[PDB]
């Protein structure tokens, strides 16, 4: 019987069988009073405190969320939905330790994606109790508010501020340094990670004076906080705040009274008019995410990053060698999970119409120079290989380059992996390739359940990468030092090294994108 | 083993066996069948062009190393044979330039782009390709080691080739 | 002594540690502990570093043994606090006899219990730890004899004695190698012969006793040292290294086994400078001068010898690895000690 006293009462946890040992695991302890009522659209406040013992013995509420219907009875995208009930009174976090009990054990907090609208920490991949089994870690997870209901904003009102989901994050990071030493844990050995909208979180935590204290290094997969769809404008959040209320019959003059119309909606009502408050979406779309809102971000992070005003720390970067084509199934003209989705000139032309609603004619046409450029052959897969890779270079590779570059301009260690590995278990077809999200569960070690139908090549892969991870969150260096592996290089912002992750032929090898990269980065930020 | 390796003392050849049968891992049936392929290339050509590129280059001069890795769609070889030793050459020679001859088109262009550079250090010490940006081919020196991939996808840097068996050949093997 | 030294006169923030053989991996492993951190300022390592093959006992070993000693003296339970609650009635002498035989094969040079990575006093594999720079950053002086493995030859190699000049065959040095290396595989052993019995040439009786005390010193003793002296300066800090190769004037152990392993501590600790006990004046001047060293590297972390025109002692760093010779004739800088020896224990052994 295993029960930790934390600031705020007793917690009762569960054993794990793993791997011939056990794991305990806390699911679902709160972390915020529910934000119901008045509370709905405000930073997240701390909890009052209980006698008893309360029982976290099992996943808590998904926060409030629109579902993926685009594949209903597919695994390969109901793999990505909530598992738990949906309710606003979501705002828990789950915790794993190593048994016996560690004595000053590092912790790694994950931060899921999923758009900022989005996710829930309690998904199959994102099961801790590996790296505690195998690493002698404690993982953190924590579910934070998504969509409006986490990043409504109107600037400097504190009935809706923005960010919330942000506050969330962090205010689970700070109960880790209130709470985690009871656990065993060390609250001066946190690493974050997290995965595309994690990732950016991740880096916007980074940027945030009021994280910096909370937390000791930072992984991100997949994301940074300088890719296109990961911060809202003042503008754009301005508009879409009012659309949403123009939609929910909500239109008011006082702006605090918008708000105290929209928390009368119940939240089917605020859900259903989430996707319509811009005119056009697209697959990569984030209608409500992080602004500049003068408390967690006082800049535009952009100028932040330049001028070198974040947290001086390792990170670890990187990407997948195809980011871009899990989205072409969701509108692009020809693509489709049930073919091999040969398209043809004009269907990749309207594919740029699709993820580029508007820009320019020449905007676009540029793209379409830049990319289709054969050598040569003519090959049938270009124009579908090509639109993947202007999708995966544009919203996630580039933009994380540049964001390794610019931190490791500011004097840091920096690391940054090219992951290049297509699960054996991918129920995905064949032409997307490595797609986005399918590092992960080689990160969370599921490779190294042997019951589980995975090679020998991948339980060897996600052991290397679990070691490097777990090496990296307690000492800041990647390596994995024992079985004669590839070291793995700093990233400068002269040489650029990178390592390939891979069952094959582990490299060192220089400049990924570096033409690609260099249109997207210098040239189309101006059109 | 045998075959390849007469006299050769027993220590000597399970040397050879115990640096080249280490696997990762799985167990891959071809892994002995890929194994001897990749023993009797390192010890007989590619270890010692390394090695003499690299004395070479530390007295002073300019020196250029490629890794060729395209397969001819015309090899009359099976396919576990890979890029063969002698298969380069038709591509310097730019038989793929004939149309008439049925290459693919990416070897055309492949072999174009081999002829020019080799042409280019000819007629001027420098293996370019200048005119369609083409990975620039930068000089092998003795700490980095840099060489360049020849092959119909992507060409590419890289550093140290075979750096672990060309070790066990190269300073290892002469003493048994 | 952090809590009680001033009171004796003794200053707590300036402690070395110094142990010798386990004490000196001791005194690596306090280096590795976030515990021990605060409680000493330097260390000095003779004739021993944690990554020694004998230094650590693995957590699949540990386990191994603690349920043989327990079958052994009629402890096997099912629940763990209950073994150690028999194991906590048999009496010390019954503990004591058991241990040798918890192991199948040991040698001359087996640690059947010792530090262990327990997630307390050691976080993490050890090696791990130094390879990734986290240790307490400070100055080290290392040091090895010359003779490091003669002394565990006459512990059950066939054909050593003390009695005798002890030369023997290649087929006793053959013996000799599964002595010390249980099991190490047919493979294992031959690349050691190869590597050690390379003979320039002559072909010299004594090559193969010469050989086999090289291989069981380089393999337990000098090759560890020195990798953890370069891994531990590559973290920035000052190190130092000796090799001490001066043989007692009043070894009591024969001529072959020359500088031995454990004896220098009692040149250390001055000994020599008793008049009244029948060691040389050479060997006077010589522990005078390396008492002097020691207290000038505990006092003030350089242990230079500044008042008699003696050769200065370089810092040992990665590129050069300078290290100074301790004898009565010409005290000399010299450069990476046992290279061809210890790339060969150090890069090609841990793999087979
Ligand atoms: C800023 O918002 C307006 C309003 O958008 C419309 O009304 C919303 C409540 C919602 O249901 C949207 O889908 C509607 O588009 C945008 O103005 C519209 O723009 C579209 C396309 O340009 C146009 O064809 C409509 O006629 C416009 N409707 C109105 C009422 O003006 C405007 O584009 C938004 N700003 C952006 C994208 O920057
Ligand atoms: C792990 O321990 C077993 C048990 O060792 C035996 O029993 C002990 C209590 C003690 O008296 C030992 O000397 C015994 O050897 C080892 O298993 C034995 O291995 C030897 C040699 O390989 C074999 O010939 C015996 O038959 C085995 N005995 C049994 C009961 O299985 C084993 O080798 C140990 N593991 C190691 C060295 O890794
Ligand atoms: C657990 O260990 C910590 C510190 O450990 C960390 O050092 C951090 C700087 C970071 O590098 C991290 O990855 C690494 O593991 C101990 O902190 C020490 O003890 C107290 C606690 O506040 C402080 O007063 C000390 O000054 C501090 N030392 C250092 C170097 O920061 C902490 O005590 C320990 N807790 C245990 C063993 O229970
Ligand atoms: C690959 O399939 C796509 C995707 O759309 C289709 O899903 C298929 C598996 C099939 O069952 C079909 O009924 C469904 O629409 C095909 O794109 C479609 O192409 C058809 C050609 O008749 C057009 O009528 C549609 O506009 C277009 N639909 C959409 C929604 O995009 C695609 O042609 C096919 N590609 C192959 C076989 O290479
Ligand atoms: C004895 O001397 C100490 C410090 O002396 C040491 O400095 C260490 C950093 C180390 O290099 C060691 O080899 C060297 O001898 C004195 O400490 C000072 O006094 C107090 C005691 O705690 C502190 O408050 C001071 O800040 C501190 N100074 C320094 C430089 O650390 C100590 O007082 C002294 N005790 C006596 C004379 O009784
Ligand atoms: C040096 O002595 C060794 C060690 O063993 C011996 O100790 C001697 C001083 C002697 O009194 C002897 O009785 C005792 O065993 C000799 O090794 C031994 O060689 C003999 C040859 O008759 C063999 O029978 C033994 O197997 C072997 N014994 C052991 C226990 O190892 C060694 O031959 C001798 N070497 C010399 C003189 O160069
Ligand atoms: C929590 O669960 C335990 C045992 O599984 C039970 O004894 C206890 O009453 C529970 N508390 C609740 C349901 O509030
Ligand atoms: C807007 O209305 C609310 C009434 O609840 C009030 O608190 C606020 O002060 C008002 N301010 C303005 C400027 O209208
Ligand atoms: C290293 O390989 C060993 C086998 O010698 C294996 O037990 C272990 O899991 C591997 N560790 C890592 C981190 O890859
Ligand atoms: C370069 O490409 C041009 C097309 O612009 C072609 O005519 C020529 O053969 C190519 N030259 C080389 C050396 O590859
Ligand atoms: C084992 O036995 C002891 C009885 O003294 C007890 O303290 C401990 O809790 C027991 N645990 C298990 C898991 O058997
Ligand atoms: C140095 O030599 C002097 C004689 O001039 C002697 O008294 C002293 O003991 C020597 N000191 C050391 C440290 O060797
Ligand atoms: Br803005
Ligand atoms: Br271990
Ligand atoms: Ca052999
Ligand atoms: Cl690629
Ligand atoms: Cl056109
Ligand atoms: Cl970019
Ligand atoms: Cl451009
Ligand atoms: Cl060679
Ligand atoms: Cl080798
Ligand atoms: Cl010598
Ligand atoms: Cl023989
Ligand atoms: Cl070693
Ligand atoms: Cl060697
Ligand atoms: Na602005
Ligand atoms: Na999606
Ligand atoms: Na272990
Ligand atoms: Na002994």
């Amino acid at each position: 019987d295993i029960i930790i006293a934390t600031k705020n009462g007793k917690v009762r946890g569960m054993q794990l069988t793993v791997f011939g040992g056990t794991v305990t695991a806390f699911l679902g302890i709160p972390y915020a009073q529910p934000p119901l009522g008045r509370l709905r659209f405000k930073k997240p406040q701390s909890l009052t405190k209980w006698s008893d013992i309360w029982n976290a013995t099992k996943y808590a509420n998904s926060c409030c969320q629109n579902i993926d219907q685009s594949f209903p009875g597919f695994h390969g995208s109901e793999m990505w939905n909530p598992n738990t009930d949906l309710s606003e009174d979501c705002l828990y976090l789950n915790v794993w330790i190593p048994a016996p009990k560690p004595k000053n054990a590092t912790v790694l907090i994950w931060i899921y994606g999923g758009h900022f609208q989005t996710g829930t920490s309690s998904l199959h991949v994102y099961d801790g109790k590996f790296l505690a089994r195998v690493e002698r870690v404690i993982v953190v997870s924590m579910n934070y508010r998504v969509g409006a209901l986490g990043f409504l904003a109107l600037p400097g009102n504190p009935e809706a501020p923005g960010n919330m989901g942000l506050f969330d994050q962090q205010l689970a990071l700070q109960w880790v340094q209130k709470n985690i030493a009871a656990f065993g844990g060390n609250p001066k050995s946190v690493t974050l990670f997290g995965e595309s909208a994690g990732a950016a979180s991740v880096s916007l935590h980074l940027l945030s004076p009021g994280s910096h204290s909370l937390f000791t290094r930072a992984i991100l997969q997949s994301g940074s906080f300088n890719a296109p769809w990961a911060v809202t404008s003042l503008y754009e959040a301005r508009n879409r705040t009012l659309n949403l209320a123009k939609l929910t019959g909500c239109s008011r003059e006082n702006e605090t009274e918008i708000i105290k119309c929209l928390r009368n909606k119940d939240p089917q009502e605020i859900l259903l008019n989430e996707a319509f408050v811009v005119p056009y979406g697209t697959p990569l779309s984030v209608n409500f995410g992080p602004t500049v809102d003068g408390d967690f971000l006082t800049d535009m992070p952009d100028i932040l990053l330049e001028l070198g005003q974040f947290k001086k720390t390792q990170i670890l970067v990187g990407v997948n060698k195809d980011e871009g084509t899990a989205f072409l199934v969701y509108g692009a003209p020809g693509f489709s999970k049930d073919n091999n989705s040969i398209i043809t000139r004009k269907e990749f032309q309207e594919g740029l119409k699709i993820f580029f609603p508007g820009v320019s004619e020449f905007g676009k046409e540029s793209i379409l120079f830049h990319y289709t450029d054969w050598v040569d052959d003519q090959r049938p897969e270009n124009y579908r290989e090509a639109l993947g890779d202007v999708v995966g270079d544009y919203n996630f590779i580039c933009p994380a380059l540049e964001f390794t570059k610019k931190f490791s301009e500011w004097g840091n260690n920096a690391f940054f992996y090219y992951f290049e590995h297509r699960s054996s278990k991918l129920p995905w077809p064949e032409w997307m390739g490595v797609m986005h999200g399918y590092e992960i569960e080689f990160v969370f070690g599921l490779p190294l359940e042997r019951r589980d139908q995975y090679t020998k090549a991948e339980e060897i892969l996600s052991r290397s990468i679990v070691k490097r991870w777990a090496n990296f969150a307690k000492y800041g260096n990647p390596q994995e030092t024992q079985n004669q592996s590839t070291s793995w290089p700093v990233f400068k912002s002269t040489e650029q090294k990178y390592l390939t992750l891979n069952t094959e032929s582990t490299r060192i090898m220089t400049k990924l994108r570096a033409q690609q990269c260099r249109f997207w980065t210098s040239f189309f930020p101006k059109v």
